[PDB]
């Protein structure tokens, strides 16, 4: 079954601002999502030091970038801690509420959209380039879930019926028609080198056959 939820008022406001504001420096979405993945990887790595059985769901700690020109999708796969049903519906939304408020106040005070990460709401920069975002996730303590939103004030959460992941998160960016440059090998390499060169996990770009 598919459950539909309204985003927190502040989050819905941020999403509308990200989608409607004229801002050409859209490439920052990739460093924001890579940073989210890197943070999830740090979390599982740290937890595994006191409980090694937390890595029974996969020992490899990495990030994979998968562009798909046919489907017009850019997929970011990590083997991080993953997210529970509570994280997707309540927890992360509650955490994001305060940062979203602070970021929108900062934007009114002179700050630019690239500073989104300093407020811990960088995930939402995915909407600079994507018309729809699908998040497939698996945490050791819960089932595999699929979160999805095309903005408009709502998101859906369902138990994922697809291919089992083991542990981690897949962020599927259903790109806007004019944002296909982020599917080009050369462009992705340039973004990773400029903004994510010092990420402490291997970042593998999957080249299209
Ligand atoms: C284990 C938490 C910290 N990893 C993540 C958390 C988010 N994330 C975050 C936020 C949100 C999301 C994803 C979302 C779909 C739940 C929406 C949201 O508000 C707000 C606060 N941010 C600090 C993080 C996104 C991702 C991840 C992840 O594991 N991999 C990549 C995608």
């Amino acid at each position: 079954e598919v459950e539909t939820f309204a985003f927190q008022a502040e989050i819905a406001q941020l999403m509308s601002l990200i989608i409607n504001t004229f801002y050409s420096n859209k490439e920052i979405f990739l460093r924001e999502l890579i940073s989210n993945s890197s943070d999830a990887l740090d979390k599982i790595r740290y937890e595994s030091l006191t409980d090694p059985s937390k890595l029974d769901s996969g020992k490899e700690l990495h990030i994979n970038l998968i562009p798909n020109k046919q489907d017009r999708t850019l997929t970011i796969v990590d083997t991080g801690i993953g997210m529970t049903k509570a994280d997707l519906i309540n927890n992360l939304g509650t955490i994001a509420k305060s940062g979203t408020k602070a970021f929108m106040e900062a934007l009114q005070a002179g700050a630019d959209i690239s500073m989104i990460g300093q407020f811990g709401v960088g995930f939402y920069s995915a909407y600079l380039v994507a018309e729809k975002v699908t998040v497939i996730t698996k945490h050791n303590d819960d089932e595999q879930y699929a979160w999805e939103s095309s903005a408009g004030g709502s998101f859906t959460v369902r138990t994922d019926t697809g291919e089992p992941m083991g542990r981690g998160t897949k962020v599927i960016l259903h790109l806007k028609e004019d944002q296909t440059e982020y599917l080009e090998e050369r462009r992705i390499k340039e973004i990773v080198k400029k903004h994510s060169q010092f990420i402490g996990y291997p970042i593998t770009l999957f080249v299209e056959k």
